[PDB]
């Protein structure tokens, strides 16, 4: 019957925009609702969502700034006449990053206008079957109807339920647009975002302290996680183990001001205090699925975690509403997963395709000071799945050539592959800790999709001299116990 | 009967040393003869051969110096307060590189002593069946006998048959230990070494001119070759097309002196002159198989090219003499190929293995200012092999994130895959032109060994934001003619 649009995408993040562009490619009427509720402090950003504005992109750019710091240090030994110590200007770096983010926001808006996709800067909210309520910034309300709906609502940073967090602490949301140098900083948490931000804040010369609850990088391989922790610690970052903040109180306002954080042990009553210029909370992310009125349409969600269960076709229990992105239950919360799922969903709905999104063996990279690229099973998970006796772990240290002249950081980089003997020594796991990890990891992920075997990998000819070539000649097993130095 | 050693390896290059170490791993008596005939100028180097001393390693290090120059330039926009123009010191860079090369020479010598491998700094020469003559630096001669012989003699730079070349020009042999800044330089040739040296000499701020005979990078994909030429030309390198030097004459001696080069056109009698501080000859390499007495033992060689034909087991026409490395006929002249062939040959001879060296689809990287990584067939070769109508070329420009803030070099990087439709759109060719090319290329080479298909590649999930991810979403064909900007 009557239907304003054929597809309404709530949320203009990576996945949402990808699906919008693709569905528009097939002449369907599509409308995108994107609205960023401001941070407790008041920070807001444009179209594009978390990756573009507050995520993947600026984090990579600041990591590049840190890497260029290390390059400035390295250049001395290679013959460049650079002054011994170079200072870093936070304001300029922020200006450059924010300028590029603005350019990407504008690019996306132009792309949406070009593909004839209506963009409405309004907060979406279900009120009834096939109908939604959109509230603009000013407060004006409008109603829309659609045949199909795409929930692409994404997540927002989580806060500790402690006093002072919301008015005195900053999150990933605020850091990449912070209008002043954070000075000394306390990063709470051990998620990959926590280590990324800690690392590159340390690289630009600030004093950073990371406060962890139990373990580093839950979900990632713990051996590699421990190695990253060791390397970060040897670079000047300080770690306080087994502590959670219980109160944050402002000593003096400013830009930055001074704050006191009082925290309690996890296994005792021992209480320690510290003074920091700003405190960044990186302790996970919460789905924004509570406040979109899913009850008015009957979408079933996991009340405990907020995630929405979906079929292998991204379909909810309600036939005409589909969800993509991080909000999904037991999927992988990465931007290329969202984009691929959106593209394939659009092609399935309007292009007669049958290809589904494969969520298995998807690579990731943690951009710590020492990049960490991973694809496939962890060692622990592999042993769980196939049995200790059936898993052989080939590993080796290697020394990237570019670091020999600076004469630094030997026998730190680490490469290990986890192979299943029961299945022709198939390579079920791949982990690399070293420079340009993601570039090396992309190819071996594509190989894992092809069922790379240890024999073929051994037959592949390395390139010389390139870091990645360490993966050509892995011959030492952990089971053998031989040294790898 | 009587046999001094079980295996005599003539030549202590990459392949020779690899085979020596591996054969020693199995308790066999092995002796290595390594001797570097000095350059016309008189430059000599230690153990390790061409890659270690005058090749892969120092070329990568100087490329890293150029890359750090570009990083120094980039760092300004990211917020580092670096002086506008920084000067480069040739002498310090040479000192650092040569120090690392010395360390590698010492490492190899120690490794050989540890594995109980006799190293004799003597020039090898066959005099009769299973017997060889070794002449030390001083001139003393010794005789040796062996059950098996491994010719690993490698190649040496080729010179134009023009007057003045040998006493006034330098080769790749001399450059990486040159005791003075080369100043303005003329690089003759278009082999990958020519472009590598030109590029990084330009990066450190020198005025470089490349003089080519007909085409760039013969053997490599010509489209990518032309793109590299264009990019190098837009970076300040000057190209003189269709010219070959006919005389080099010294204007004034010095360090550097001044030389005049007079050269003639290739298609006319037009003659042009130029003045340069040094002239580097990079016009190919000639096998050192003439002067080792192969006639006294009956080893058949290709008289025209100097290469030695071999079986797929690296065996010559004489059963007990095997050859590895670049000297082989119609093989691939790369260090990992030599090392892999040596390792597999040793395991076949003394470890009962049957695994052979695979010379198909071996990757390479040309470290031009813009790295070029390749694996598999060129476009031209693919069309020749399978037929134009059966080849689809997916390609795209991409813009590495790290360059957006410096705001330079957009729509220059280029990624293309060549797929065979007759064979499930199999990926028969892979070419990437962009930063960290080799790291991206290693993985896709390993995938090609697994028979990666266009469908699987499309199903692989990219990593974000990484350059390599461009290979996840290739959808534009050259046949379609659509724009890629
Ligand atoms: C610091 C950081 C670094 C990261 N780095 C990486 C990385 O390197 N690689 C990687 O793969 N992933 C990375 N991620 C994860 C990545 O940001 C997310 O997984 C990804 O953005 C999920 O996409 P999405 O569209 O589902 O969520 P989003 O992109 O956040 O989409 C949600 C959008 O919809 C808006 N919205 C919310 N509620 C409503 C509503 N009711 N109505 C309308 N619009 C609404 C939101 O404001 C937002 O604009 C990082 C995340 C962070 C925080
Ligand atoms: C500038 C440059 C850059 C290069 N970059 C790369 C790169 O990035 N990647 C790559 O894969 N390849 C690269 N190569 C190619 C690589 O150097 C060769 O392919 C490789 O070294 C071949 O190994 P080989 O042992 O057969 O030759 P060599 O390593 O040269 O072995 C020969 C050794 O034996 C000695 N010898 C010679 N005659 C005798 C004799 N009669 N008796 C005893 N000893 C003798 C020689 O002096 C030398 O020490 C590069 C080459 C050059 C010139
Ligand atoms: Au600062
Ligand atoms: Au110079």
């Amino acid at each position: 019957k009557s239907y304003d649009y054929d597809l309404i995408i709530i949320g203009g993040g990576s996945g949402g925009l990808a699906a919008a562009k693709e569905a528009a490619q097939y002449g369907k009427k599509v409308m995108v609702l994107d609205f960023v509720t401001p941070t407790p402090l008041g920070t807001r950003w444009g179209l594009g969502g978390t990756c573009v504005n507050v995520g993947c992109i600026p984090k990579k750019l600041m990591h590049q700034a840190a890497l260029l710091g290390q390059a400035l240090q390295d250049s001395r030994n290679y013959g460049w006449k650079v002054e011994e110590t170079v200072k870093h200007d936070w304001d300029r770096m922020i200006e450059a990053v924010q300028n590029h983010i603005g350019s990407l926001n504008w690019g996306y808006r132009v792309a949406l206008r070009e593909k004839k996709v209506v963009y409405e800067n309004a907060y979406g909210q279900f009120i009834g079957p096939h109908r939604i309520k959109a509230t603009n910034n000013k407060g004006k309300e409008k109603i829309y109807s659609a045949e199909r709906f795409l929930i692409a609502t994404g997540e927002r940073p989580r806060y500790l339920g402690i006093p002072g967090d919301k008015e005195y602490c900053i999150s990933s949301d605020d850091l990449f647009s912070l209008p002043y140098c954070p000075g000394k900083t306390l990063v709470v948490g051990a998620s990959y975002v926590a280590l990324e931000c800690a690392g590159f804040l340390a690289g630009i010369g600030l004093d950073v302290t990371v406060m962890v609850r139990s373990i580093l990088l839950r979900g990632f391989d713990q051996d590699m996680a421990n190695k990253i922790g060791e390397h970060m610690e040897e670079h000047g970052i300080k770690f306080i183990r087994q502590f959670v903040p219980i109160k944050v109180e402002q000593i003096e306002a400013g830009t930055p001001g001074r704050l006191r954080v009082v925290a309690q042990s996890t296994n005792s009553e021992e209480i320690i205090e510290g003074e920091y210029n700003t405190v960044m909370l990186a302790i996970g992310r919460d789905a924004c699925t509570r406040k979109i009125g899913l009850e008015t349409v009957g979408v079933k969600i996991n009340e405990k975690t907020g995630k929405i269960p979906v079929t292998d076709e991204e379909q909810t229990n309600v036939p005409y509403i589909y969800a993509i992105g991080d909000i999904l239950e037991d999927k992988v919360e990465l931007t290329p997963v969202a984009i691929q799922a959106g593209r394939l969903l659009a092609q399935r709905l309007y292009a007669g395709s049958t290809v589904k999104c494969d969520y298995e063996n998807v690579p990731t990279t943690v951009f710590t000071p020492l990049e960490y690229g991973a694809c496939g099973l962890s060692e622990e998970k592999a042993v769980e799945k196939f049995g200790e006796e059936n898993i052989e772990v080939y590993h080796s240290y290697f020394w990237p050539l570019e670091w020999t002249i600076p004469s630094r950081d030997n026998n730190k980089c680490y490469a290990k592959i986890i192979c299943n003997t029961k299945d022709n020594e198939r390579v079920v796991g791949f982990h690399v800790l070293g420079p340009n990890a993601g570039e090396v990891t992309q190819g071996f992920a594509a190989a894992l999709k092809c069922g790379l075997t240890k024999k073929q990998l051994d037959s592949t000819i390395g390139i010389h001299p390139v870091c990645a070539e360490v993966f050509t000649t892995l011959s030492v097993t952990k089971r053998s116990g031989a040294s790898i130095l």
